């Protein structure tokens, strides 16, 4: 009744390049209203997804805005005509904020260079959830990065056995989950880590290489690994990074190669914006590049094959999906800075419980 | 059986860029031994294509060597498990000679860039052509142009009732085929010329605008010229030029976009090789490029679909496919020029009646 107290990291500064991450968000004790509309909703924060892709939404966001991000809440309060009632656990867009209110409604995000949607909130069902595939995967393997996966897996690339595939940035859980089904439809799988230890994780997971692009900084040296990595050439490569490690992969692509372009770190973070024209080199291969945008995805039939197809071989020990939860709201910002700095010590997902 | 006198067009010199013509070849008279294996043939050249393309063929070749080139033939004189009877037409590569020998059988472009195998031998059957699809069109629309822009269009790209497209190189036999399957889907059909009448023709072939690159160098003025022709963004996109021209069409790629990649102009000839990446360009749209390499559809099945098809259309003047024929074997080099020139004669395919 009335109002309360919350919690915001807001976007204090625009700063371009690897994120500064405690110069650029700026803690807030926000006032919220808590009269509600016909169809809004009062939501507590559980957990937020903290990804390298924030970096472009924060670029985005105008000055004194939380910063949004992938997040599961909890109902405190619902409208009358609300889309979900007290006590439901959702899926959706909350950004890193303690409470906020909500119609839930799929919105437009205005201020984008792309007309971006972010969709409406998925409803969860916690007796989905048990110790072996906890609520707090609607983030991972079962939310957002495991839909990009299995989407890109299903609905885009068919993987033969005997294919050689690449997947850069396999160290996240995209990337790692990518690989295992590769190497499930027996192919395969090669990829790239930044530390000896990450190398030996995936190693243990099945893929049949990984790569230090830290030791690999112009794409001949990068060449160079591939040629070794990839002796029969590329068949299918999931990217997530660009500049120079792409550059190299387009130069040994066989025919019928498939590429899901899912994110361009080089472009993005390191603002590689000027390369050696890829185009040209996929012709003879007749390649097929796709762009990755997982939201076309998040379709409700859709979320339940996730479910029923990836959850249970998730349980079964079988499809492996680390998360590696930070506790507390304040320490926010830092998680999102070890994605850019720290992330020899991160195992899969990286969330924080709030 | 003794031997014989040819004429052959001849690599005389490698030149990088818009070739030289009468510089690079050279007329040769070589004697031919007429021994015949037991699957070899006699050929005699009636008509011999020129495409852009064979600026790469060209420096791909030995100095010395004749040079390669889309031709129709005629046994004279076969071996006994011959693939074709004499007096049979066939359609190959038989390159700027009068005569050769040849068994017909694939063989591979080793010296490549890319290792290319080209197709075995295609016997053209007279039912097929007549007074308004003659002969020569098994070089053009009833051949390898004709097959690249339907084999895009069928087995490619879905064009919808409504969709913007856009064809670089509009003014060639591939793009003017290509633009006019669009305009027949519903498609609002832009292009690119470099003359006030090309620009026009194209026009009356159904053109719904047209750009002069000529006049836009930039990507920045492109954008312009592209903004305004394409109000709506770009559904689909057939590349036969890229640079600045490309890089303008992914600055508005639609959503669930269409490219075919089928020649890069501007990288083969003008060299332009580094430029903006594009991929960043692609993930939102959900773009999925795709190479182009027409020999992939060399099969009967699909020749008579296409004479089934484009045939049809064309015969009934619903397709216009117009054809430059030069005549004579030794205007071959100079009937090459004319592309890579101002030259509103430059109308439909070049040919070179022999
Ligand atoms: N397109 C879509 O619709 C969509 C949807 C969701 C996510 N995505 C994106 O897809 C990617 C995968 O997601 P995720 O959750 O698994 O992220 P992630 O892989 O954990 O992202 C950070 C990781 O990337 C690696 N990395 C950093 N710089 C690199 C470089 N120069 N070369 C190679 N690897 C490098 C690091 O692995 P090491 O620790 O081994 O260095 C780091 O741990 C993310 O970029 C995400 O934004 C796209
Ligand atoms: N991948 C495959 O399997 C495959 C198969 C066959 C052909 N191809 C290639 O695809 C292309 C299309 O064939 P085509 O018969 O239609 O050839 P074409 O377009 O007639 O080739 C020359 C024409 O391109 C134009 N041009 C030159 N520079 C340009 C620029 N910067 N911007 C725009 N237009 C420019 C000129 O048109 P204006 O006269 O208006 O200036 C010129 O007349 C050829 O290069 C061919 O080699 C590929
Ligand atoms: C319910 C949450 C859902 C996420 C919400 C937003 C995320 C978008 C981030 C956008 C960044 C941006 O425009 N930055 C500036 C442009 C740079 C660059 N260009 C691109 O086209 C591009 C991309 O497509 C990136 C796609 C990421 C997809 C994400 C969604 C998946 C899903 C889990 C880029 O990042």
């Amino acid at each position: 009744l009335g109002s309360m107290k919350t919690e915001r990291w807001v976007v204090r500064e625009h700063v371009e390049g690897v994120p500064d991450a405690a110069r650029i968000y700026e803690k807030v004790e926000t006032e919220l209203n808590t009269r509600l509309g016909e169809e809004q909703m009062l939501l507590k924060t559980l957990y937020v997804s903290v990804d390298p892709y924030l970096q472009g939404i924060c670029l985005d966001t105008p000055i004194g805005d939380h910063m949004g991000a992938d997040s599961i809440m909890q109902v405190l309060d619902a409208g009358p005509n609300a889309p979900f009632r007290p006590g439901d656990l959702v899926q959706g867009f909350g950004g890193w904020r303690t409470h906020l209110v909500s119609d839930g409604k799929p919105k437009l995000w205005q201020t984008g260079t792309f007309p971006m949607v972010f969709p409406a909130y998925r409803k969860l069902d916690l007796r989905h959830y048990d110790d072996a595939l906890p609520l707090s995967t609607a983030l991972g393997v079962m939310g957002g990065p495991g839909m990009t996966a299995w989407g890109t897996m299903t609905k885009f690339m068919q993987v033969r056995p005997g294919d050689t595939v690449v997947v850069s940035g396999a160290s996240g859980m995209i990337g790692t989950l990518v690989g295992q089904m590769a190497k499930r439809a027996g192919a395969r799988v090669v990829g790239t880590a930044g530390s000896a230890g990450k190398a030996r994780y995936l190693s243990q997971l099945g893929f049949d290489a990984v790569i230090d692009y830290k030791l690999a900084d112009d794409a001949d040296k990068m060449r160079e690994a591939l040629r070794e990595a990839a002796p029969d050439g590329v068949d299918k490569y999931f990217d997530s990074i660009g500049g120079s490690v792409t550059d190299a992969v387009f130069s040994m692509l066989n025919v019928g190669s498939q590429v899901a372009v899912c994110w361009q770190w080089a472009t993005q973070v390191q603002r590689d914006y000027h390369g050696p024209r890829l185009l040209p080199y996929i012709m003879f291969p007749r390649a097929t590049i796709r762009g990755i945008f997982s939201l076309e995805w998040f379709t409700e039939q859709n979320w339940s094959a996730l479910h029923e197809e990836l959850g249970g071989l998730v349980r079964r020990q079988e499809l492996v999906a680390h998360e590696t939860v930070q506790d507390g709201f304040e320490h926010i910002p830092a998680a999102y800075q070890t994605l850019f700095s720290a992330s020899e010590s991160n195992r899969g997902k990286v969330l924080v419980r709030v």
